[PDB]
């Protein structure tokens, strides 16, 4: 397929440095829905601000976690099916800290900014709908937490 060529090409890119752009994604994610930030409680803790989030080393682990579920969407693009059962699973850990369905769409947005960004010309409009395709089976499955 040449759309799954594509998020392999584009996603090289960003599997090359993965805490800085998933730094990026992060960022962003807060910046367009910061009830997101309280939902961290490293030792019981909530961060006050954005920036607090990212001088915690759990916060960063969080980050390198996100980016290898990310990984694994990207090695299974043509069969995805096969992380379906696991992204589900993700997605009823995260209803669990309190993630709401809508902001899965949020994430999306903010995984295409950090790509956008990361790829600068490169993000063809093809590539970008790719994405959204990619990142929008990931949650149709991470949503899949929520049933009922
Ligand atoms: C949308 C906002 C998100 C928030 C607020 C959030 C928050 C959390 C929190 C608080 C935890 C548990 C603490 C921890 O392990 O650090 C967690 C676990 C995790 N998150 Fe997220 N998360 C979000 C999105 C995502 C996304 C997009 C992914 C991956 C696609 C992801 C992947 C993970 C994984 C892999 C774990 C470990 C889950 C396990 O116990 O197996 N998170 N997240």
């Amino acid at each position: 397929r040449p759309e799954s060529e594509l998020i392999r090409q584009s996603w090289r890119v960003v599997s090359r440095s993965p805490l800085e752009h998933g730094t990026v994604l992060f960022a962003r994610l807060f910046a367009l829905e910061p009830s997101l930030l309280p939902l961290f409680q490293y030792n019981g803790r909530q961060f006050s601000s954005p920036e607090d989030s990212l001088s915690s080393p759990e916060f960063l682990d969080h980050i390198r976690k996100v980016m290898l579920v990310i990984d694994a969407a990207v090695t299974n693009v043509e069969d995805l099916s096969s992380l379906e059962e696991y992204l589900t699973s993700l997605g009823r850990k995260h209803r669990a800290v309190g993630v709401r369905l809508s902001s899965w769409s949020t994430v999306g947005e903010s995984l295409l900014y950090m790509l956008e960004k990361s790829l600068g010309p490169d993000f063809t409009p093809a590539t970008r709908t790719a994405w959204s395709r990619l990142y929008g089976a990931v949650v149709q499955a991470m949503s899949r937490g929520w049933d009922g």
